[PDB]
C-alpha cells in the first residue's frame, strides 16, 4: 500500500546487507544510497506496522521552527528525545560531585542498578532544568542544533542568519528556483562535534501549484529511527504549504549510508509480516498560519491505527 | 548497456515533463528527485553516445584538486569553461571604457557580429589574463568557487579548513564513518553570490575493501550538461581510491530539480536512437600517488569511441 517504500528498504537491506564492524563494533547491515519516495497528497506517512508516537514527533519540529535549543522547552512537553547530549555535560563539570555517568549509555543497557542511578542522577538534572532559570540556561543550551542551524546560522561578522525564514520568502516571492535549499552542514565546526548533522540538507519544490521538499539523510537507523524521520519532514512538507498557500506534494526521501542495527534483526522480520492499514490524515489549524509560532493543538492527527508497538534494543 | 542510467533519465523527462516557465521564461521540462547510480569497475563512465571531451573535464578538476580559483590555470590549459563568470567583471569598473558586453549570454545568442564584438574584446581580456601578473591576480581571483570551497573553507576566525585533506585522512584513518561529506554550501554567502554550487555536496564510502562516492546535485541540465558531470565525479572517485590505496565501486548520481531545456528537444531525442558502444577505462599514473598533486599526464584514457559531437543550442 502507501508507506509500501519504507517497507521495502528493510528487504534490500537483508538481501543486500553489508555487513559493517563499525559502532563499538557491535554490528550492522548496511547498503549505500537510496532513493525511496512518497506522496503525501495520498495520506500521511505514519507506519500502520508498528505505533510511532506522533506526539513526540511534532513536540520535536516545533522545538525545531520555534528556533529552539533548549531541552527545557522540550521536557515541558514530556520529550525525552535528546536529554543525554545534555546530560553528557552533567559528565561534566562541578555540581556534578559523586555518581558516574561515564558513558553511560553502554553501562545500563549492561546494567541493572547502573541504569537505575542514572536514571536517578539523570532525573534529578530534568527537573533543574524544569525549575530553576540560570541552571537551566547553562545545561540545556545545546548550541548546535537544528532549532539554532535552521533559525541562526551564525556568521564570521558573527551575525545570525534564518535559513528558513529566507526560503520561505522565496517560496513566496519565487516559485520556481533551484536553490531553496537549506543546511545543516557546518564544515567548520563539524569536527568540534559530537554529533554531525544527520539530516544533512533540504531541497524544496513548486511545481503545478503544489509542493515537495527532498531530504539527504547523511546516515539512518532503519529500525529503530527511520519511521520517526518520515514523519518529521513530511509534517514539515505540510507545515510550510501552510504558509505559502500553495497544495501538498511529494517528500522524497534519498539516503547515503541506511544501516539496520544487526541486534534488531529478529525484531524488523516480524513487521515486515504485519500487513499495512490506511494512513492518517494530518491537518492542520487553518486559521492560524504562521508555523513558526505554532502550539501543539494546531496540528491533529487522524484516524492513526497502528499495529502494537514493537520493542527496542536499543538501536 | 553501462550508460543506460544516464540514458534513461531523458526518456521519463519527456514522458513527466513538467513544463516549467523558468530562465527568462525561455523553456524547460523537469523532473523533482531522481537518483541514478554507476558501476566503476565495469567501465568509466563518458558517454558513448555523443562526445564528451574529456580534457577540458580532467582540465577542470585539475584546477579543482589544485584549490585552485584561478582563470589563468585553465587558460593555459586551453579551459574555457569558466570565462564570463570573470568576464562578469570586465562588464564592470576601470579598464574597461567603451564596449558594452551587458549580460552578453543573450544578445550574443541573439546577434551576429554583437557574439563577434564580444568575442574580441573577450579575447583581449583572456590573453591578458595571460601575460599580466597583476590583472590576471584582479580579474582572475573568482573567489568562491570549488577549488575554494574544497581546499580552504572559511571560518570565522578567518581559518581556512580544506575539507578535502582531512575527509582523505578520515577515509585512511577510518574506513567506515557516515560522516566523509564534504559540502561545498556555504549558506552565509550563497545569496551575495551568482551562481551557488550547483553540485552541493558529496559523501564517500568503504563498503568491502572498495569505495563509492554519492553526488546532491541541485539542479542539473541534462542534454547540455550532465554528461560532463557523471565523468567530473566519476573520475574523482577513480583518484581519491588512487590516495587511500582501496579500490573503485560505486558513483551515486542522485538529483534534486533535473530539467531539458526546450530549445534542445529534437537534439536528445536523435542520440537516444544510438545504440552504445563499450566505454572507455580510465588509469591514473600509478607510481605517483598525490591526486592534488597530478597533471596532466597522470590520467590516459584509453579505447573511448563516440559517436559524434551532436551540436548546442546553449543550454
Ligand atoms: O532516528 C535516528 N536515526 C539515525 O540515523 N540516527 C543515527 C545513525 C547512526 O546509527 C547514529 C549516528 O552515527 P553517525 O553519526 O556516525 O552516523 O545515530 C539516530 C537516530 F536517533
Ligand atoms: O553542466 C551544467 N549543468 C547544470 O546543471 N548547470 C546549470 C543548471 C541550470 O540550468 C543553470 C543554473 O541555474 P540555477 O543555479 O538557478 O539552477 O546552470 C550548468 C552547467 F554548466
Amino acid at each position: 500500500m502507501l508507506e509500501q517504500p519504507y517497507l521495502d528498504l528493510a528487504k534490500k537491506v537483508l538481501d543486500e546487507g553489508h555487513f559493517k564492524p563499525d559502532r563499538t563494533h557491535t554490528g550492522t547491515y548496511s547498503i549505500f544510497g537510496h532513493q525511496m519516495r512518497f506522496d503525501l497528497s495520498k495520506g500521511f506517512p505514519l507506519l500502520t506496522t508498528k505505533k510511532v508516537p506522533f506526539g513526540l514527533i511534532k513536540s520535536e519540529l516545533l522545538w525545531f521552527l520555534h528556533g529552539d535549543t533548549n531541552i527545557r522547552f522540550l521536557l515541558q512537553h514530556r520529550n525525552h528525545i535528546w536529554d543525554e547530549w545534555a546530560f553528557e555535560k552533567w559528565v561534566k563539570s562541578d555540581e556534578y560531585h559523586g555518581p558516574d555517568m561515564t558513558d553511560f549509555g553502554h553501562r545500563s543497557q549492561k546494567d541493572p542498578e547502573f541504569a537505575a542511578v542514572y536514571h536517578e542522577e539523570m532525573a534529578k538534572f530534568d527537573d533543574r532544568v524544569l525549575h530553576d532559570d540560570a541552571f537551566a540556561a547553562k545545561y540545556g543550551d545545546l548550541g548546535l542544533v537544528y532549532g539554532s542551524q535552521w533559525r541562526a546560522w551564525h556568521t564570521s561578522k558573527g551575525d545570525t542568519i534564518d535559513q528558513l525564514g529566507d526560503v520561505i520568502e522565496q517560496i513566496k516571492t519565487h516559485p520556481y528556483s533551484r536553490r531553496l535549499i537549506v543546511s545543516a552542514w557546518n564544515p567548520e565546526d563539524v569536527p568540534t562535534m559530537a554529533l554531525p548533522p544527520c539530516h544533512t540538507l533540504y531541497q524544496f519544490y513548486v511545481n503545478d501549484g503544489k509542493l515537495s521538499l527532498q531530504l539527504y539523510q547523511r546516515s539512518a537507523d532503519i529500525f529503530l529511527g527511520v519511521p520517526f524521520n518520515i514523519a518529521s519532514y513530511a509534517l514539515l512538507t505540510h507545515l510550510v504549504a501552510h504558509e505559502c498557500g500553495l497544495e501538498v506534494g511529494e517528500f522524497i526521501h534519498t539516503f547515503g549510508d541506511a544501516h539496520l542495527y544487526v541486534n534488531h534483526l529478529d525484531q524488523i522480520k516480524e513487521q515486515l509480516s504485519r500487513t499495512p492499514r490506511p494512513a492518517p490524515t494530518l491537518q492542520l489549524n487553518p486559521d492560524k498560519h504562521d508555523i513558526f509560532d505554532f502550539d501543539m493543538k494546531d496540528i491533529k492527527l487522524l484516524n492513526y491505527d497502528p499495529y502494537p508497538a514493537i520493542k527496542a534494543p536499543v538501536a
